[PDB]
This record gives C-alpha cells, sequence and structure tokens, in this order.
RNA sequence: AAAAGAGUGAACGAGAGGCUCUUCCAACUUAGGUUGAAAGAGCACAGGCUGAGACAUUCGUAAGGCCGAAAGACCGGACGCACCCUGGGAUUUCCCCAGUCCCCGGAACUGCAUAGCGGAUGCCAGUUGAUUAUCAGAUAAGCCAGGGGGAACAAUCACCUCUCUGUAUCAGAGAGAGUUUUAC
DNA sequence: CTGACCTCGACTTCTAGTCTCGTTCACTCTTTT
DNA sequence: CGAGACTAGAAGTCGAGGT
C-alpha cells in the first residue's frame, strides 16, 4: 500500500520499502530513524548493502500547477506529487517595489533638490526647462534644476537572461527535482516539452501567411495604433490625444496589448479616471480585456532552460516528450483526466518495456511554496483623511486623488452649507507596520493539543502578540498556546 | 535575418492626493477650542553605508570631412566620456543571488555630441572627545532599501490490525512482527 | 436585601490596505517568410 | 495551460464576579 522511503548509513537514498510491519520492528528497535514526516522517510542507523535499481522521474511543467511521479523499470508507481508555485505573485511584488522606490527617489531625492534649489536661488531662470536627452526625440521638462542622469541608451544584459519570475519559475522547478532526488533513487529524467504561439490559441484555423501580419502591423506600437484608430483625436471630444490610459488599470491584469490602450486628453483622462459616469461611458464605448497570456509566456520562456539543466544534472539520462504524445498515452491506456496523472503518463513514456502501466491511486503529496523573505516594512501607510458628521462618513480627502470614485471635502462643500463644514470631525490614522521578525508562513508549530501544524497566516494581533494562527487546513489555533518548532521551509509537504 | 505574437525587467521626469508648522479670513462653539478656504514652509517604508556631493552660470571636450567673408553650423567618433570591460566595494545577510549605485584603470565588444566629464567662480553642512599630529564623534541637494532561492533548528512513528473513549463519519489515546529483502 | 446591573480579562468577528501618466531602453520564448 | 491575500487593529461577546 502506502509506500516508505529508505536512506541508507550513508545520506544515499534507497529504494523505497512497503512492507510496513518491519519499519515499524526497525523503528522500535533503534535501527531505523525517522527523518520526515510526510513523506514517511526512514534512515537505517546498522549498515546495509546499497543495491538499487533505476527509477525514471517524469515532469509535467507549469507556472503553478508543476507536476512529478516516479516510476519503476515497469509501471509502478511510487511517488506522485502536485506543486503550487508562488510564481503568480512575484510580478505583482516586483511591480509594486518598481512604484514604492520610485517614489522614495521622487520623493526623498527629487523633490528635496527641487525645494533647496528655490530656497537656495540655485534655480533655472525660466522655472523650468525643456531638455532633449540623446536618444529620445521628444523632449522632458525639468523643473528648476537639471534632472539626475538618465541611463537606458546602453544596459548590456549577459546572454540568456531570465526576468526575476521566469528565473523563479526555472530554480522551483529544479528545486522541487532536487527534493524529490533526496528522497528516492532517480535515474533517468523525462520532460514534458511546451511551446506556444500566441498569435494562435487566440484564433484557431489561423492561416500561415497571417503570423506575419496581425492586428499590430506595419503601424508601429500600440500607442500609435490607436491614435491611428481613433484619427488622432481624443475618444470623447475632438482634441488631441494627450494620455493613453488602460480601460482596465494596471493595478489589475490590465493587458497591455492593443485592445486595452485608450488614447484621451488631459480633462478627459482625469474626469474618466475620477468621476463614475465618465468611467461608466468609456467602458460603454469600449470594454478592454484582462492580460489572458501573462502565465504560458513564462512557461515557454523557461522550457529550453530547463530541458538544458535538466540534461546537465543527468548526463546522458536525459528526455523529452510531446503533449501530443501524453495525449495519446491517456487515449490508449484509458488513464483519467487529471493535472499530475500528467506525470506519471510522461514517466511511463520513456520505459522501453512497461508491461505492469496502470493509473496510480491515491491522493499525490501536495506541495505549497513559500516566501523564502519578506523584507517589507510598513503594512498600512493609510494616507486617507476622513471625514465625519456625528459617526457618519461624509468625505475621504480634501480633494479627490487620482481612482477616487467617492465624494471629497470640495463636493460636499459645494453641497452643504458653512456650518456643516464647521461641524465636521477628522479622522486620519496612522500607519502601521509588520513585525519584520515575525514567524513566517510555512513554519512547523506545534499547538497546545500537542498537534503539529505549518503555519499559513498569521491573523490578528494585540498588545505586540500574535492573536491567531492559521494552519494550511484553516484551523485557527490560539497564538500564546503554540510552541515553535521549525523555521520556513522553502517547499512545504501539505 | 526580418515581420508579428506574448510576457517582464531598468533609468529619468511631472502631477492628484497625504503629514507637520506659519500667516490671514470665515463658520461653529466653552480669549480659548473645532472645522474649513487662501498663501507659504518643511517632510515623506522600519533601516544599512558613507562624509562630502547636489545645484546654477561659464569655458573646454580629438583627428579628418563639408558648407561658410567670418563667426560658426552639420557629419564623424578619439587623446573626451560611459550605462560598456577587468578588478575592488555599499545594499549584504546564517550561505548566496537579482537590481541599483560607487572607486582606481581602461584592450577588443558596446553606447553618447543639446549628452556626459573636467576646470573656474557662486551656493548649501558639521567641529566635539581621548591622547600641533593621530584615532573617535558630528556633517547631505550622497548611495541603497517593499525582489528571490538555499542551509539549520521538531514534542519529528507513516500504513494496517486490535482495544478504550468520544465521535454519524472519524479524531485522540494505548497496545501489535502484519513474509524473508530493503531490494530480488 | 440581595442582587440586577456594572467592570474587566480574554477571547472572537470583521474589515481594510495608493494611483496616473510622460521621454526612452533592455532581455526571453514561439510562429512564419 | 491559468487570472490576492497576509497582517494589524478596532469593535464586539461573554463569563467571572462583585457590590
Ligand atoms: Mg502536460
Ligand atoms: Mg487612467
Ligand atoms: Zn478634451
Amino acid at each position: 500500500m502506502a509506500v516508505v522511503y529508505v536512506i541508507s548509513k550513508s545520506g544515499k537514498p534507497l529504494m523505497p520499502t512497503t512492507r510496513c510491519g518491519h519499519v515499524r520492528i526497525l523503528l522500535k528497535e533503534g535501527k531505523a530513524r525517522v527523518v520526515e514526516r510526510k513523506p514517511f522517510t526512514i534512515q537505517l542507523t546498522y549498515e546495509s548493502a546499497e543495491e538499487t535499481q533505476p527509477l525514471v522521474l517524469g515532469i509535467d511543467p507549469g507556472r503553478t500547477n508543476i507536476g512529478m511521479s516516479v516510476v519503476t523499470e515497469s509501471g509502478e508507481s511510487v511517488f506522485n506529487a502536485q506543486i503550487e508555485t508562488r510564481n503568480k505573485d512575484v510580478p505583482k511584488l516586483m511591480k509594486d517595489r518598481k512604484q514604492y522606490r520610485m517614489a522614495h527617489r521622487r520623493l526623498k531625492r527629487r523633490c528635496k533638490r527641487r525645494r533647496r534649489a528655490k530656497a537656495a536661488g540655485t534655480a533655472f531662470e525660466e522655472g523650468e526647462k525643456q531638455r532633449l536627452l540623446p536618444g529620445c526625440f521628444k523632449p522632458i521638462t525639468c523643473k528648476s534644476i537639471r534632472n539626475k542622469e538618465a541611463r537606458f541608451n546602453n544596459r548590456k544584459r549577459p546572454v540568456g537572461w531570465l526576468t526575476p519570475t521566469a528565473n523563479h519559475l526555472l530554480v522551483t522547478h529544479l528545486n522541487v527535482v532536487k527534493k524529490v532526488q533526496k528522497i528516492l533513487p532517480v535515474a533517468k529524467v523525462v520532460l514534458e516539452l511546451n511551446r506556444f504561439s500566441f498569435m494562435a490559441m487566440n484564433n484557431p484555423k489561423v492561416q500561415r501567411w497571417q503570423y506575419q501580419r496581425g492586428p499590430l502591423y506595419g503601424k508601429g506600437s500600440v500607442e500609435e495604433a490607436v491614435s491611428m484608430q481613433q484619427d488622432g483625436h481624443c475618444l470623447f471630444c475632438k482634441h488631441g490625444i494627450d494620455h493613453y490610459h488602460h480601460v482596465v488599470p494596471r493595478r489589475k491584469n490590465g493587458s497591455e496589448t492593443l485592445e486595452n490602450r485608450v488614447g484621451l486628453c488631459e480633462e478627459h483622462h482625469r474626469l474618466v479616471h475620477t468621476d463614475k459616469e465618465w468611467e461608466a461611458n468609456l467602458a460603454s464605448k469600449k470594454s478592454g480585456m484582462n492580460k489572458k497570456y501573462h502565465a504560458l509566456s513564462v512557461l515557454n520562456q523557461i522550457i529550453p532552460y530547463l530541458a538544458d539543466q535538466l540534461a546537465d544534472m543527468f548526463p546522458g539520462n536525459f528526455c523529452v516528450t510531446s503533449g501530443q504524445d501524453t495525449y495519446l498515452f491517456r487515449e490508449e491506456h484509458g488513464i483519467p483526466k487529471d493535472h499530475y496523472l500528467d506525470a506519471y503518463c510522461i514517466a511511463c513514456s520513456a520505459l522501453t518495456d512497461a508491461k505492469k502501466v496502470s493509473s496510480p491511486k491515491g491522493r499525490p503529496y501536495m506541495v505549497h511554496q513559500f516566501r523564502r523573505h519578506d523584507r517589507q516594512a510598513c503594512h498600512k501607510a493609510n494616507l486617507n483623511r476622513s471625514y465625519y458628521m456625528g459617526g457618519k462618513l461624509v468625505a475621504t480627502n480634501r480633494h479627490k486623488a487620482m481612482d477616487q470614485k467617492t465624494d471629497s471635502l470640495e463636493e460636499y462643500r459645494a453641497a452643504h452649507s458653512a456650518a456643516d463644514v464647521s461641524k465636521l470631525t477628522v479622522k486620519h490614522p496612522s500607519a502601521q507596520y509588520k513585525d519584520m521578525s515575525r514567524i513566517m508562513p510555512g513554519s512547523i508549530l506545534v499547538s497546545g493539543e500537542g498537534k503539529l501544524f505549518t503555519l499559513s497566516r498569521s491573523e490578528g494581533r494585540n498588545k505586540g502578540q500574535v492573536n491567531y494562527f492559521v494552519s494550511t487546513e484553516g484551523i485557527k489555533y490560539w497564538a500564546r498556546k503554540c510552541q515553535y518548532l521549525r523555521n520556513n521551509g522553502g517547499l512545504q509537504i501539505y
């Protein structure tokens, strides 16, 4: 039934055992030591032979649903897994990091220099300068001081560079392979190959010549295409294009393609982006879309690098397999549809003489990936200026900020009398900070009952102590009565 | 090689908002207080590194072309710079990395000519301690800071059978050789 | 004459979090010619 | 093949008790 994994005296993985009673005998006799709860790994204390057999590992890639399965010389499955990768959160985190540091450089460095320049009299006589930097054709506006040097002309990268998200997914695949190697003797590795065309899957029955001329053929960039389809004037008025607005904001999964961008003048952008009626009107004229091809892009980028480095890890014992071959295998041997039986079929592909092939039974070991680091310090810099009459909210700022659909103080001031303004009470709460030394998700803790769990969330804080620890199963444990056993493991088995 | 498709990394610039304070006006209230309009000033993850580097005006920034009375304009790209390259550093850690930035040099690659860099004048800091001199302190219009992986740390007994409890399930507790082999 | 109606640990429920553009640049992968 | 949520803090329940 449930296979038990074995390791020798030396740190060498070894063929898994299934007797399941000899294991308890060896454990009670001191011959065996437990190494991992789940999967249940035992390390022999007494020395013995190390005679192993080849095992084929089969990999079904992905961005959030990686899956690997291990099989013997014949079609017997000794390991099945599923992985939920943290990958999707990396692009958003890097985006927010860029925005935060741009804020840092603007507000602490740039604006402070401009302020000092105006104070000390060492500012432009015009008070503003148009500077045409090398590499661009339209100037920039430098107010009261020259800009800090801009570096975009020449920034070479090592060939084969990969973005932090794609590099993260590559590292995650390889890391899960290493963790599987720690458990079992893996001889061959079989990686599924996925190549995607995103001109395809948008329109099947695509004709060959269509691949070269698409929505943005000839017309240079998305901005120019929008300025063309709108005839060079704002979408609302007859005024010229100023800002290229996203119909779906980039804070959501707003696409960067053509069907999302729209040209608008200044005032029209401000109104459509603060007011509600204008937003509804623009949503009426055009719809926009999400990204819809953010995952498969990263997967397609990393597949060749993964195949290369798998070949490095398993010299002379690395193969490949097509998704179509997997589908044929499922149709042939009757494997049910799933997203982890894919790995079993992929592994079974390489088997030259497979006569015991049958579908695995039992749920596979699920793996969650948790942050290895979190170096943020501010939880909620509130930045909102709330006005109340009595105990009811009536305005959220003095004047509307960008993306403020709700009223502000100027509109209330217009609508009501000066007595109502004189009878307002303001409450603006201060900034909240995370505890950067807190116990992080993925840690292994034990509660008052002695139950062992993996910390998934920390919820609620009072007087400097967490209130609740939420395990991966969603159970909530009182934080004061829980004991800290193990730190964050990069990938945690559930 | 090109045209497209899809992603996601980098530098620089403007705002809408936000915090604190000053002046002034208005409203509402026990001269005071509260809210607001207007003008101005300062400030902007928690923090690490460093002691100068930010700013304005002006001069200079190769050969060779080419047009100009000339001044000088355009091309070009070095004996000028660099985001480029070798080495060394800050962020930097339990071990690393990405990104940004810095310092002496610059050979091939790469990029710039209104940019960068250097010079000159001007403007913006700190000055205390232990033995004029040396080690400490103070000194921002300086750099970085919300990215990622790994190691190590269990109250680490899985499966099945049997018993007890509760529990609709199943959980907890206890006890058990259930094929010899964890490999033939 | 309590005691019915407070006061206080100690938990349990629940909600909320910044956002626009502008001048450029770089890397990866796929599909057709 | 895949498109928020972890963490901090305020308001709320509730028993002990107690006066
Ligand atoms: Mg597949
Ligand atoms: Mg907009
Ligand atoms: Zn207009």
